[PDB]
């Protein structure tokens, strides 16, 4: 069985089913992820297209990625340019058969990119009403990560584009936080993703610096603002332990298209391990054994046998050996592509933005410097728990809104009751 949706979250899937475009919000761990997988599977699959604004966020909910799913190049092209490109054989044929279009992750779509899909939306399906007439079903939250752009000017949030409130009329949020379960924590991250950091919140996140956050043998995996860091360091960290190294070379069905598959897929053509490696289950293997994407473990053994799988020791206790899976990722115009490798990350380290939509459990940050409007909010409100966090060199300097969003938000709830 599944579990009970809230009256919010109910409310939400009312108004999908009516037909009704939407935009649905709110703070991180409430459950706008879990809603979309109710959503997708409450409505007929031929008609309904997943997507998400990244390819992380996509594998959430087992969609594509908008950019995948749209097929008009980077979309930086003149509009003719990209509707001739959308005109494409199994491109064309998506933007016609879509009828209804989720996107998870909204805050990372600009502006101008929205004003570019909604005007080749309307071109190809030669439909003159908002978006060509598709139900948009849109989530996620603009104070957490900050959209980007193909282009080189900055970027504008995805409610500045002038065609936001007629394509989406509708917006209902979700207020209760899931992911954590204790009020102190909820609180503390409330304060941070509205830029209100007290003398108390300060004091709170401060005192994380001497959390013990790694149990026998497993170590905090460091958030990090860029890949080259993360890199850089779990590749440091591997060489410095002594035993051999294991590798496993995955199997791609089309080798050639190795980085269309790497936007869309956790893991790398090559994994080395040894013994002492720290690692990220990045697939769902088992709710009930704690096998969950995201949990942390190292490896303490390889099997004598055959491939020589490595054997890992879970903080939540499980020790298993991992074997091979899949994924399938759907490319541009339909195309499927896919990797067989271990679900396994080195992870001394990870990105901010690969943890985009996860929950974790076993994280150190350092946060001491300028960060991105939402961004810190996003590292610290992927920890199931407070004492799995390990802050740094807390400042609320790294803490910042932008005033765009805070903005958004108060008109969104002028007419509201709370
Ligand atoms: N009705 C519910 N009852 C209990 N747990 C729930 C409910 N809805 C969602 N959850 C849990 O809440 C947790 C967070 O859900 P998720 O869908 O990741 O939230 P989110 O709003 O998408 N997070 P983020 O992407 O970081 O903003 C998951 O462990 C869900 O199982
Ligand atoms: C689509 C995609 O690229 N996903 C993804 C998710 C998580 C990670 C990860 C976990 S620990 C680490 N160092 N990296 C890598 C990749
Ligand atoms: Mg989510
Ligand atoms: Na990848």
């Amino acid at each position: 069985s599944r579990m009970q949706l809230s009256e919010e979250q109910a409310a939400v899937l009312r108004a999908v089913l009516k037909g009704q475009s939407i935009f649905f919000t709110g703070s991180a761990g409430t459950g706008k992820s879990y809603l979309l997988k109710r959503i997708l599977g409450s409505l007929p699959p031929t008609g309904t297209v997943a997507t998400a604004s990244t390819g992380v966020a996509a594998c959430h909910i087992g969609g594509t990625t908008l950019h995948a799913f749209a097929g008009i190049g980077s979309g930086q092209a003149p509009l003719a340019q990209c509707v001739a490109l959308a005109q494409r054989p199994g491109v064309r044929q998506g933007w016609l058969n879509c009828q209804r279009l989720v996107i998870d992750e909204i805050s990372m779509v600009e502006a101008d990119l929205f004003d570019k899909l909604e005007a080749v939306a309307r071109a190809v399906r030669q439909q003159n009403k908002p978006f060509g007439g598709i139900q948009l079903i849109i989530c996620g939250d603009f104070l957490q990560l900050p959209p980007v752009t193909k282009g080189s000017q900055p970027p504008r949030f995805c409610f500045q584009s002038k065609s936001w409130k007629r394509c989406v009329p509708v917006t209902l949020e979700l207020t209760k936080v899931w992911r954590q379960a204790d009020q102190t924590f909820i609180s503390l991250l409330q304060a941070v993703r509205l830029g209100r950091c007290s003398d108390e919140v300060t004091r709170q996140l401060q005192a994380t610096a001497s959390h013990k956050v790694g149990r026998d043998g497993i170590v905090a995996t460091r958030l990090c603002t860029h890949q080259d860091d993360v890199a850089l360091t779990n590749e440091r960290r591997l060489q410095e332990l002594p035993g051999k190294v294991h590798r496993f070379e995955a199997m791609d069905s089309n080798p050639e298209l190795a980085s269309t598959l790497d936007a869309q897929c956790p893991v790398s053509q090559l994994l080395q391990l040894k013994l002492g490696a720290q690692v990220m289950l990045v697939k769902n293997l088992s709710v009930s054994r704690g096998l969950v994407n995201g949990a942390r473990g190292v490896v303490v053994g390889f099997e004598a046998e055959g491939r020589g799988l490595p054997q890992v020791r879970f903080l939540c206790g499980v020790t298993e050996v991992i074997h091979a899976d899949r994924w399938t990722v759907q490319a541009t115009g339909g195309q499927l592509l896919s990797r067989q490798q271990l679900p396994l990350q080195l992870a001394w380290a990870m990105s901010i933005h690969k943890s985009q939509g996860m929950t974790l459990d076993c994280v150190e940050i350092s946060l001491g410097r300028v960060f991105a409007s939402g961004q810190a909010y996003v590292a610290l409100s992927r920890a199931r728990s407070l004492q799995g966090l390990r802050v740094l060199d807390f400042d609320p300097m790294a803490v910042r809104c932008d005033p765009r969003v805070l903005h958004f938000y108060a008109t969104l709830r002028r007419g509201r009751s709370l």
